[PDB]
């Protein structure tokens, strides 16, 4: 009904705790995904304090209202959260213990530079906003932090839950502000990707690159435009998943980088089928044998540096 | 409005119960599924005891509000269940019943190792917190479980719906609470697999193996590689819907292997294509005819070792 | 705010009706559909009796929240109906009239064996469950139960909307409760599926028999292979619209039959190419007139032993 | 507050109007889309005389929680409508002014025969609720009704929204006695299509039709199969963009026939490849010699019947 | 509570202002975006006059239904905003400040010609309620506008935020003439579509041009068609992306005129094999040679006049 009145100036401290039940749909697409935990606080009003021995009882339970609780809001949610109180207790001394079980959707931007093999940290932030009559800031209450062994994200793996201890105080709208910030740290099951996309791509480039070893203008150019086609139909279900990023991606630099060497491929071929028509056999056995051994080596050297240049 | 005192220590115990109305919405990929179902309780309180002789009735009724009702939560949902309360009846002794109908969206998790022909179990987990002067039990009426007789999934069988009797006792926030699982056992009907997935892959291999008793070059080329465009069109339509996985899974390792029989046989057809042209007509009929025999006898052991390795 | 006290024993009798106004949404894969339509009740309480005479000039109407109602819930729906009340009256007697509308979205399973030309019934529950002190059951009002003309499904054809006069009793939670059922049967369209399905399909079939007045290896190759592809993407297209059944179905009959005569087809290729490279061109070509006479003819054997089967 | 009372037995013209702001998410699926638009009802409620002290000229200015409104109700809407009343100006003399704005998923069928040549209308219904005083008439005011000249509704050009006086077709016991119509009149905008449709596919067709200047069967078979499979894969193209429609329509009729040339054109060519290889040059260079000749000529015949079946 | 007299005869001027906390969601089918802002109001007033020569310097804080608040609601937004008030505080001198936060989705519309490379505004209006006491005039407060440079719409890089003052200019207008236009500039990230599409498609289209270099009638129809094949497949993968505009676009002229080069080279081809077989070989590669330089500057100049047609 109005905050604790301070002493002569002292700030009133918050402490928080935010307990995980349940996280997913982590959207790719939206950057968003879906939380379920439990919200604890802790602070000292002097207002509430009692006898223990004439009013009989050590502990006392309060409705949510007609009781002073601080208003603290996420900064980087969708909608307001769906509460429901679930207990309010009160020591003799004066401190008041608070539960509250919610659920919200979380905006957090990714990084997608090593797509297959990346790590992500999310965050969600705590904010209270001081009254004209007190400062009020935040803490982190370390016991009161966790969560559950039953938490699952389908397709990642949870490593660690933890909160910075500082706060960050800064004005805003001529008030002063604290915010809080915990970070859930993930990592992504890259597993199922090798035998679903990486091999078969390598399969389909060594089909195609049996065309050095014929002289027959008619099943090169099949072999060479029909699996231009199938690495075209892969492209669109790999790229189904992956959104748009304003940065290179390892993933766009290898597709790239098969498309030119097709493009080389066709270009050999022709070549070599403008040359033989000409009575100049030589030449075209040269080229064809050299090309033999060019095109491994070039696409294995060309993987290993970009493996280095996005990874080292 | 206040919860029952003891008689000395006894903690209070309520007596559950859920009766399935409806399952329906199974999302593989989410690993979600929604209910319609009944909720029972019932407790002991003193304080609604009376004298049936006197008062001139059996049954007293009563509303949800000033009376005490224990706060029941499920714990794998998304999001609090949208129920409505049916009837409360009050036995002379003191005994409270309680009826409700609820609907929620439930989180479990799914295994997919054979999933074409793989069975699974759904948990639904009911906790109750103490609170700071009474602590509170759960407890199954085996009476009040059961399911409907037009209870239907699409595309599942269910087997069985029961609770398991002994609850889960622990602490959690400075209380004590207790859970409750219940169990929904269902299987896969796998009838529409085979003639619309099956079938036609085996037609369609065998379509490609019809190659070895050829000797044109391009109509061997076309074959092989219009066939491996067809299965490359089925596994996409394939992988539009079974999730991703860490582990490997039956359909994976059998798409795989069939990849691999795909190169294996173009590089077959070069290397009878290329001995034909060096003037070694007989070391290519051998290869083809040893080829023939081959593959069928290979991808038919393989067959039953990926069968024995997954089901044995 | 109670039930009316019986006479002697007797149980209290209310008469409901429904009037269609929209059915939509009505989906395969979900076996569910939308509907939005009006809801009629009366009952007879004998404690609102009134002398016209002397009590008030005439009846007149009211708010809800006024009276006694008895709440009526549906069965097979996702989730509570969403309603509003628009009139409410008294008879001078005692009996009560009462009236609101409604939206829900039900349940409810189909049967696929007849796709194209398939029908199907629609079933909507209602139940009420008894007080302690007084049973109450359901009857139909047959002037109240009907549709507008201006009720209309997309792509279905409604014949008729009636209820069955009998209810169901059974002793469900401990007490008795009353079932009404309305029955909605609709009939599919079937013209449009001819031309956009079914004539294309014969059109390349007939496309891949053309390759029986040829002897050229290359293009025969070439009409069947890519006959197969396109019938792969028309399947695919097809398919992406019917939902897996645990039984056989007409379509799933005819698309396998496909698949297998052009398996048959390509053996036939590949034994006259065989045939012809070994010296024995007059085996070969009467190979080749006998099989343009027989797949016409079991082709079309086959179609009118299904269609006996699957509607005789 | 209580509805104006009787005065001379006039009837309350309740003078209504829809100021149309955004029309928006037009679904064709369901026939469903979605309205945020104005309204105004101007009833005359002269008698109670809201301060018209001449020094008071200042127009009245009342709350939703002031004056009687009266309650109108949409027929084919999904849910209520989120009525968001913007302002209740009320002149000294009696004369009201109501404004709202409101947000709908309104039911109207979609016609799309003569797809992209077709001029759609919407309806919306309007039925106001009888009262304890005089019948109630909807009536329309003309200068009430419009739109706000900014729509954006892309894909359509708005040409009129006006509204005609009508009777009710439910259950009509003296009630339900006025029932208005409104109808938006709109056009699809149909110049984008011709260059995204209509001109690929024609090219795809001439493309198929060279082959009647070649001899080379392969080279014949390659072109006309090849451009068959392409004609599914813009058919497949095409499907996104169209509703799923259960009935004719031009385009599928136009597909239809494309499909039958291609037949024909085949049928065509096994002919000539027939008669060449049974050595009659001269009927087979006759025969594919009127070809090029007797195919664009009937398909230009045929698409001008079509066309005069379709559009009168 | 009024608004308080025009004793000095001074419209009230009520400063605005809009700080942004979350943008998101922004779709192209229904040109729909969501926001999360501050609402910022500080109007004065006479009345609630203090001073510090007791109470000191002493901000009060009151109640948001005990004193006036102005009434302010957004024009273009689909349902109400959910407000928060956040804090409302007095100052002797009668200056009122007051705060909310809100959440609501706007509608604006979108113009996407240039579709790689365009720019887009997005507009909120405010408009107030008048009343009849005083009127309301709609200021901008520098100070208090602004975003909190950290908002992540995903594919765009936000430019600017700031405000002007706008007629309302609505048909329907008594007193609303001071609506407030805040625009937000954005630009699309373009980086990703150049190796994402662009390049792909010239890599195709000069695989296709290779046809001129070659002789042979099956290997060139192979190549022309089997690369139309591949368009329609990129095609299909480019449209994923696409917003579904019903309107020219560069993108859509682009792939046209991609399709009619198609079709030029296949008539080229068909007339160079008439001409061959006709025997007149100076004229087949006269034409054969001209072509080689023809096409690739003819698709220059015409990619040159496009881009200026588009871009001014
Ligand atoms: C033939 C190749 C067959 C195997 C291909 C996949 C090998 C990847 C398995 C191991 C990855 C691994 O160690 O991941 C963890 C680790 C995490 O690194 P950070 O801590 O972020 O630094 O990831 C890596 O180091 C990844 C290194 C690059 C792997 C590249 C693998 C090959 C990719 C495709 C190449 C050919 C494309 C053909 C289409
Ligand atoms: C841009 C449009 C590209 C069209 C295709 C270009 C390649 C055609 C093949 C040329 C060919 O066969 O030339 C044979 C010719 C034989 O030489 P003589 O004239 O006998 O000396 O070989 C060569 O010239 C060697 C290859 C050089 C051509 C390389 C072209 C690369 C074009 C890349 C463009 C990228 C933008
Ligand atoms: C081959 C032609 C017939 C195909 C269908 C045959 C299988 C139908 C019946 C399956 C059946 O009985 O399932 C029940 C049973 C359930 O086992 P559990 O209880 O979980 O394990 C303990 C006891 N086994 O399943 C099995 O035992 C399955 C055994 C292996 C069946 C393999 C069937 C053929 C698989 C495909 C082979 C060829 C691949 C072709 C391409 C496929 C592309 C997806
Ligand atoms: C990087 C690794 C993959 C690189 C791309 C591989 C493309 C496929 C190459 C096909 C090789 C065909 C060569 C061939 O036919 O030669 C036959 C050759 C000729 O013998 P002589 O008459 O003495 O000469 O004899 C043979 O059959 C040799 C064995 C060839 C088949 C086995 C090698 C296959 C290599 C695949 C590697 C995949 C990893
Ligand atoms: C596992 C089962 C499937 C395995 C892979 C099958 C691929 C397709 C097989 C193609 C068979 C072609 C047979 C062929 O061309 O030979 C014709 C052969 C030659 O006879 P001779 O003149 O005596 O020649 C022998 C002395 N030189 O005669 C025939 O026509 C035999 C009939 C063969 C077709 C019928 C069998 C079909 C087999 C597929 C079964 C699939 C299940
Ligand atoms: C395949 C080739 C068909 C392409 C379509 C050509 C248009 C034929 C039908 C168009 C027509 O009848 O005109 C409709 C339409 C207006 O008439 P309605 O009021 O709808 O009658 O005409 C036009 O303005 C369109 C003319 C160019 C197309
Ligand atoms: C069931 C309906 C479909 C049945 C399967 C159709 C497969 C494709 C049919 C191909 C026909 C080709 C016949 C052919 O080339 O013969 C030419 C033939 C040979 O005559 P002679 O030299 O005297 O002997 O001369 C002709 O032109 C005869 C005309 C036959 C073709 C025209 C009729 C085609 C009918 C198709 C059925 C459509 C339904
Ligand atoms: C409408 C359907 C059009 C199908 C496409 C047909 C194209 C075949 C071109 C005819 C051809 O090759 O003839 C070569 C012929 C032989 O020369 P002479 O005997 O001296 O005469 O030469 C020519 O015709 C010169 C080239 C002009 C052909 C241009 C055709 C353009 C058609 C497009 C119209 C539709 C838009
Ligand atoms: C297929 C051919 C398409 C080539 C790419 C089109 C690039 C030029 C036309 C578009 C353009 O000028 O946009 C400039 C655009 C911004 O335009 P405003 O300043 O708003 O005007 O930004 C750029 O400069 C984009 C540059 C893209 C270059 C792509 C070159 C590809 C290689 C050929
Ligand atoms: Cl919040
Ligand atoms: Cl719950
Ligand atoms: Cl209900």
């Amino acid at each position: 009904v109005s905050p604790p009145p301070p002493i002569a100036d002292e700030p009133l401290t918050v402490n928080t705790g935010i307990y995980l039940i349940e996280c997913y749909s982590l959207d790719d697409k939206a950057e968003t995904f879906k939380v379920n935990a439990f919200l604890s606080l802790s602070w000292k009003d002097r207002r509430l304090a009692f006898d223990p021995v004439r009013s009989g009882v050590r502990v006392k339970t309060y409705e949510p209202e007609a009781i002073w609780i601080p208003e603290i809001r996420f900064v980087n949610v969708e909608n307001a959260r769906d509460a429901d109180v679930v207990d309010i207790s009160v020591s003799p001394d004066g401190t008041v213990q608070y539960l509250e079980r919610f659920s919200a959707r979380v905006l957090s931007p990714l990084d997608f530079r090593r797509y297959p093999f990346d790590s992500q940290t999310l965050h969600i932030y705590l904010i209270v906003r001081s009254v004209d009559t007190r400062n009020i800031v935040l803490a982190v209450d370390l016991e009161k932090v966790g969560k559950n062994d039953d938490v699952f994200l389908t397709g990642w793996d949870i490593e660690s839950f933890t909160a910075v201890v500082k706060p960050a105080n800064f004005a805003l709208e001529d008030r002063l502000e604290s915010k809080l910030d915990y970070q859930l740290r993930i990592s992504r099951q890259y597993f199922s990707y090798i035998p679903n996309i990486i091999l078969p791509m390598l399969f389909i480039l060594f089909i195609s690159w049996t065309a050095f070893w014929s002289t027959s203008y008619e099943a090169n150019v099949t072999l060479v435009v029909s699996t231009l086609i199938a690495h075209i139909a892969f492209n669109i279900l790999v790229e189904t998943n992956l959104p748009k990023t304003p940065y290179m991606t390892y993933t766009g630099a290898i597709i790239f980088m098969i498309y030119l060497f097709y493009f080389v491929a066709v270009i050999e071929v022709t070549v070599q089928h403008y040359l033989k028509v000409e009575s100049q056999p030589a030449r075209a056995a040269s080229i064809t044998r050299a090309s033999r051994i060019a095109f491994p080596v070039v696409f294995l050297l060309a993987n290993i540096i970009l493996a280095f240049l996005f990874f080292g």
